[PDB]
């Protein structure tokens, strides 16, 4: 059974939709800069990728939307995006064939930072009574199957930066073997909050340039310094062939390939070959019945990491041999930074429109490429090509990986 994208969703530090986020994307824009809703003086980073005048109330009454955590707003605005911009009427002869798959990595750290605040000063008496129904992961696909009426899998991923791809991917799995027709699938995440700025910091893991935040998102160049933090969602609505066909629905595209992989190395380092990612991305291409040649564009992981950045390299060398250098290979990261669990779902988004667009998206920022990082990373401006087949790749903490391959469709 085939799977197709018949609607897509976005938030974005590039935009509040897809629309605007991908005119971002195309012109070489960033969306970081310094972090206002909170006061990071004490903090090595102050900076991040922020959505950037989100209105709740497009989607959700007030009241609704007081009960939940940034995160769920998100995914629900995503969500609700996909679904409308689908088509997809929901009935009673076909509401148990609808479902969800909406994950986060790290969930509702603002809500639980406040919480613990309330906690702390006053006692467990001021705890929100919807801290937990409004907090944890699983309530992006449960508020949106309430609000839409959608009885089919509901569930939700929470694997770091594989989130997104692995909602993705396991949403057309359920598709592919009958388990339900259509599928709301992503990812979202609001993580910029002492925990999470003081979380990656006290791990290294963020760069520290708080003078040029547009500048601090550099993948595969040689001073880049760690990854930029960034909110949003991502979400696709994936659909049966045959039922899109039927109703006359608008392919964007079909999802054909998904792989995954465990590099089993290390909780937060790569192996220097990309071995896991190497085999990661091996098994989506088997997955969609494709040779390494038939791929034209790669969505790098691509987070601005030192070892990270190199090892996937690496890994696109040993799958794609001298087509590695054909192919264009670009992050997306570099202009939206890290979304974390989002980061998937944006990043499938902005691989099925280089399909739609003949374009490949730009590295920002690439001033000097590291050595070996001698492919074509598409350095500061897009790219127009033929893109038939495009790869999204995320690798995420644990050494978790996953790979989807887009088609354009016949
Ligand atoms: C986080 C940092 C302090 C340490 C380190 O520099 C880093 O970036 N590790 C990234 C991980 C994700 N994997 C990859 O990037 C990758 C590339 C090719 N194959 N895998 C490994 C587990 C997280
Ligand atoms: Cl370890």
């Amino acid at each position: 059974r085939r799977v197709v994208i018949t609607g897509m969703g976005m938030l974005s530090p590039l935009g509040l939709d897809v629309p605007s986020s991908w005119e971002g994307i195309l012109a070489g824009r960033s969306g970081i800069a310094p972090i206002e809703h909170m006061d990071l003086s004490a903090y090595s980073t102050r900076f991040g990728g922020s959505v950037k005048g989100f209105n709740v109330e497009e989607y959700l009454s007030a009241k609704e939307a007081r009960k939940l955590d940034l995160f769920i707003q998100y995914g629900l605005a995503a969500s609700f995006q996909a679904v409308r911009d689908s088509g997809l009427e929901v009935t009673d002869a076909n509401r148990e064939r609808i479902g969800v798959s909406m994950g986060s990595g790290i969930g509702g750290l603002t809500n639980i930072e406040n919480n613990c605040r309330s906690l702390f000063e006053q006692g467990p008496r001021r705890i929100s009574p919807f801290f937990v129904p409004g907090s944890i992961i699983n309530m992006v696909s449960g508020f949106l199957s309430i609000h839409l009426g959608l009885q089919g899998p509901n569930y939700a991923l929470t694997t770091a930066a594989t989130t997104g791809t692995h909602s993705i991917g396991m949403a057309a799995r359920n598709i592919a073997y009958g388990e339900a027709d259509v599928m709301v699938a992503g990812g979202s995440e609001m993580a910029a909050c002492g925990l999470g700025l003081g979380g990656f910091g006290a791990a290294r893991a963020l760069s520290t340039r708080n003078d040029e935040p547009t500048r601090a998102s550099r993948p595969w160049d040689r001073d880049r310094d760690g990854f930029v933090l960034s909110d949003g969602s991502g979400a696709l609505v994936l659909e049966e062939l045959e039922h899109a066909r039927a109703r006359g629905a608008r392919i964007y595209a079909e999802l054909v390939g998904f792989g995954m992989s465990g590099d089993a190395f290390h909780m937060t380092a790569p192996p220097e070959d990309g071995a896991g990612a190497a085999r990661c991305m091996k098994n989506a291409l088997r997955d969609a019945g494709l040779d390494p040649r038939q791929v034209d564009y790669i969505n790098a992981h691509g987070t601005s990491t030192p070892a990270g950045d190199i090892a996937e390299i690496a890994a696109v060398k040993s799958v794609f041999g001298e087509h590695a250098h054909a192919l264009s290979m670009s992050s997306t990261k570099s202009m939206t930074g890290h979304l974390l669990g989002a980061a998937g779902a944006v990043e499938a988004i902005f691989s099925v429109l280089a399909l739609r667009d003949q374009v490949a998206p730009p590295t920002i920022n690439l001033d000097n490429p590291d050595e070996g990082c001698d492919l074509d990373l598409v350095a500061h401006e897009a790219k127009p090509r033929k893109i038939d087949v495009a790869l999204s790749n995320s690798f995420g903490f644990g050494g978790t990986n996953g790979t989807l391959v887009f088609r354009r469709f016949a």
